[PDB]
């Protein structure tokens, strides 16, 4: 049995999680329910990803601590997954003791190895408000066009980019202040120290060839130091030592996998598995699931930081692109930016697990959300494939043998075709190619209505002396829709507990080579309805 532990991005704590955000998490929980089913140790761990400039400032807009504000985001966020069924074994936060702790850890160990380097630079500040500003915390004319109320580095009349310093008469966002150049000192980690380290690990074969691929682009382009102090105020962790200082937010953040583990270790009085997982000598897998937006941090600051630290690195990074609806990136005044709380009010969220589910894969392309096409696909495959065989067998059953399955498969080889697959199903599953099991499980699916269609259970039921004959076609048909479950757990949680309450038994994986033979089912209601385009217009609108 394997130790793996799994993480998904850690959710910024001032934003409502969307179809985005629940791409990243489905993929991830569909991979980690397959290897809990495979039966191995599984720890699945995220957080809110809570410090830095803007939730400092968002907090004082609203008169509230900022740890008002990002608790209650972290309660509405958890609220969220759960809807969505995303099995974490933690939910924690950046802004925690543990990551503290951890934080302080890892910086004292990088500046004792000599990985910090103090540089004074340069940057706007807003002598009213009295802090640094970010980039996107000053406003002013466009140097180029002239433009009035541009924010930024970038101009959105003309298209031109520029540093926030060309700006004319520039303004602060948050007085309205002119900000004026002032020194500080920074420290920096010495990124450029790991590059030959970072260049092995890109050629090892590990990470997708596409990830690889933009690596290379970023050795060529050349790493650099990497600036990880922001001045106070701030909300975050104070820098040991450093008065005024903090850690940047993005060098935390990643410690939050590692802080979010301890606090789970701790809250189960476990005082083996931290180290188990995170010393160098580890044998467990670690595995991060993150958007292509976050790839840097991820696969060259992060596993410095770790070699430097003396702790182990990644075993891999799992990169899934962007969702779009409709073709196009979500777009608020079309009411294809959703989220995740409002999608639940319109559909379940086995709907959606399926139809992300159906077109993920191994690589890094995007993931486009058609909502006809999302229509059309929930429809045809759950209700019509899939759940039309337990719903065209179970009456016959319940009506007419009093529940009972028959005492013999009346096909056993086609039910071995569908046991057979279980190995290529598990390492499309395992291999993060969910299109091809989706694939594989769907055709498994049209070979078991055509099964059914070949017997005509609805013309031997009219047909006198042939009760023996419709009780074998129809357990027959149960019996593939067991197995097809199976295959899909990790999929559609709900459906399948559903399925379970039908079939009184829990699916292992195992389990699909004994049949249920003489076996009593139940009776259900609509284990699965369709959906329609009112709906989809409905969600739309919402959204708008
Ligand atoms: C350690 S992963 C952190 C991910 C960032 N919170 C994503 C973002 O804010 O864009
Ligand atoms: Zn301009």
């Amino acid at each position: 049995a394997k130790k793996i532990l799994v993480t998904c991005a850690l959710p910024y704590a001032n934003g409502s999680i969307h179809l985005g955000h629940m791409l990243e998490h489905i993929q991830a929980d569909v991979w980690v329910r397959y290897q809990r089913m495979r039966g191995h140790e599984v720890n699945f761990i995220c957080a809110d990803d809570a410090h830095g400039t803007p939730i400092m400032l968002k907090a004082q807009q609203l008169g509230i601590t900022p740890e008002q504000m990002i608790g209650e985001m972290s309660q509405e966020h958890q609220t969220d997954f759960a809807g969505f069924n995303i099995s974490y074994d933690n939910y924690h936060s950046t802004h925690s003791e543990e990551n503290r702790q951890l934080s302080e850890l890892i910086y004292s160990r990088l500046k004792e190895n000599g990985f910090i380097k103090n540089r004074t630079i340069s940057q706007l500040y807003d002598p009213e408000k009295g802090m640094f500003l970010p980039d996107r915390f000053v406003k002013g004319t466009c140097p180029k066009c002239k433009s009035p109320d541009q924010y930024g580095d970038n101009c959105e009349v003309c298209g031109a980019t520029y540093s926030p310093t060309e700006l004319i008469e520039p303004k602060s966002v948050v007085s309205g202040a002119t900000p004026v150049m002032r020194d500080s000192e920074h420290f920096f980690f010495d990124l450029p120290s790991f590059s030959e380290m970072l260049q092995a690990w890109t050629r090892s074969g590990a990470l997708q060839e596409q990830v690889a691929n933009k690596m290379q682009e970023w050795f060529e382009s050349g790493l650099q130091q990497w600036d990880i102090s922001r001045d106070a105020p701030y909300f975050g962790f104070e820098i040991p030592n450093a008065p005024g200082k903090y850690f940047y937010v993005w060098l935390d953040a990643p410690i939050g996998y590692m802080g979010s583990f301890k606090n789970l270790c701790d809250k189960r009085g476990d005082s083996v598995s931290f180290d188990e997982y995170w010393k160098k000598d580890s044998t467990a897998e670690l595995y991060h699931f993150i958007g292509k937006d976050i790839i840097y941090f991820h696969s060259l600051f992060w596993p410095a930081m770790l070699e430097g630290s003396n702790f182990r690195k990644p075993s891999n990074l799992f990169v899934h692109g962007y969702v779009t609806v409709n073709g196009a990136k979500m777009s608020k005044s079309r009411g294809t930016f959703i989220k995740a709380s409002t999608w639940l009010n319109h559909f379940d969220a086995d709907s959606l697990r399926y139809y992300y589910t159906a077109k993920l894969s191994s690589r890094i392309d995007d993931i486009d959300l058609n909502l006809e096409d999302f229509v059309q696909r929930v429809n045809a495959d759950i209700v019509n494939k899939v759940v039309n065989l337990a719903s065209r067998n179970a009456g016959f059953i319940n009506k007419r043998f009093d529940g009972v399955l028959a005492s013999e498969l009346a096909d056993p080889q086609l039910y071995k075709t569908f046991t057979d697959a279980a190995e290529v199903i598990g390492e499309a599953w395992e291999s993060r190619e969910f299109g091809k099991a989706v694939r594989e499980i769907m055709a498994l699916a049209d070979l078991a209505n055509r099964y059914v269609d070949e017997q005509a259970p609805w013309v031997v039921a009219k047909q006198e002396g042939r009760d023996a004959d419709l009780q074998a076609i129809c357990s027959m048909g149960i019996n593939l829709f067991r197995v097809l479950m199976t295959y899909l757990k990790p999929v559609l949680p709900k459906l399948t507990e559903r399925a379970e309450a039908f079939l009184n038994t829990e699916l292992t994986w195992d389990g699909i080579q004994q049949p249920l033979l003489g076996h009593k089912v139940n009776p259900f209601k609509a284990l699965y309805n369709r959906i329609d385009m009112r709906q989809v217009e409905a969600l739309v609108e919402a959204s708008k």
